[PDB]
């Protein structure tokens, strides 16, 4: 089934995530390993247990590079604990804003093709992840992104991000926010938003522009404009994952393709898409 760690094998050191039914720390596996440790306090209900062990259940079934993996659980003892690969450097959305311009536009493009990857293999395996998006994404110090946050009710659920269904409007697929159609296609939609999250060091989709708002200017037609120092081919590819007609939609195997032959040709990568600016300098 999965790995049963016994609670003297694990040492947690420090909160990295925290909660009301529980906290993610780091820590150790056996004071050797690191890991991240993910626990659920006493007194949790029946649809909790499933939900925390389900999480736990479905990362057991992935062997992909580009997901997280699991090291084991403890279930036998209390708190119960989910014990995972440990990602230095935290979650993307939080990691891009805090080295803002910092990388090569080849690292941006490599770590959307780790993250393509892993879509690719979840949708593969017929899994929908439904929130895909950079705040669901994890770092390690190799700069590898992993895919994370899984499970059935749970994911929309417990982000905030996620407005009352209750979904996060602004990564969210027209058709999966007008009758609640979650496929592999409408996380190709949210990975269009990966790329442009990716591609601005973590600005927020639409900035300002409410729930209501967005979901107005996409059925209207608009989309999210160009990144500063963009590439061309990285444009055009978020474009046509923001087709209104969900089979219109590159698969994930499409995209995986893609950015591997503008990673082969780091070239192709030179040619930017223009900038509209927001601002008039001109000087005498
Ligand atoms: C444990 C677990 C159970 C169930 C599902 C999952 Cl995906 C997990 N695993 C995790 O939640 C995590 C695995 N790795 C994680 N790494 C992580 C997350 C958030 C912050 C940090 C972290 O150390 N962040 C910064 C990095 C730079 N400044 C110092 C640190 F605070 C690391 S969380």
């Amino acid at each position: 089934f999965t790995t049963e760690i016994h609670p003297s094998c694990v040492t947690r050191q420090k909160v990295i995530g925290a909660g009301e039914f529980g906290e993610v720390y780091k820590g150790m596996l056996k004071k050797e390993v690191p890991v991240a440790i993910k626990t659920l306090k006493a007194g949790y209900t029946e649809k909790q247990r499933v939900d925390f062990l389900g999480e736990a259940g479905i990362m057991g079934q992935f062997s992909h590079h580009n997901i997280i993996r699991l090291e084991g659980v403890i279930s036998k003892y209390k708190p119960m604990m989910i014990i995972t690969e440990y990602m230095e450097n935290g979650a993307l959305d939080k990691f891009l804003r805090e080295k803002d311009g910092e990388f090569s536009v080849l690292q941006l493009v490599g770590m959307l093709r780790g993250i393509a990857a892993g879509m690719k293999y979840l949708a593969n395996m017929n899994y929908v992840h439904r929130d895909l998006a950079a705040r669901n994404i994890l770092v390690n110090s190799n700069l590898v992104c992993k895919v994370s946050d899984f499970g059935l009710s749970r994911v929309l659920e417990d982000d905030p991000e996620a407005t009352y269904g209750k979904i996060p409007i602004r990564w969210t697929a027209p058709e999966a926010i007008s009758y609640r159609k979650f496929t592999s296609a409408s996380d190709v939609w949210s990975f269009g938003i990966v790329m442009w999250e990716v591609m601005t060091y973590g600005e927020r989709p639409y900035w300002e522009l409410s729930n209501h708002e967005v979901m107005k200017a996409i059925n209207d037609g608009f989309r999210l404009p160009t990144p500063m120092d963009c590439p061309s081919a990285i444009y055009q590819l978020m474009m046509q994952c923001w087709q209104q007609e969900r089979a219109r939609r590159p698969k994930f195997a499409d995209i995986v393709s893609i950015l591997d032959k503008l990673i082969r040709a780091p070239d192709s990568l030179k040619t930017l898409a223009d900038f509209d600016p927001r601002v008039s300098i001109r000087l005498p």
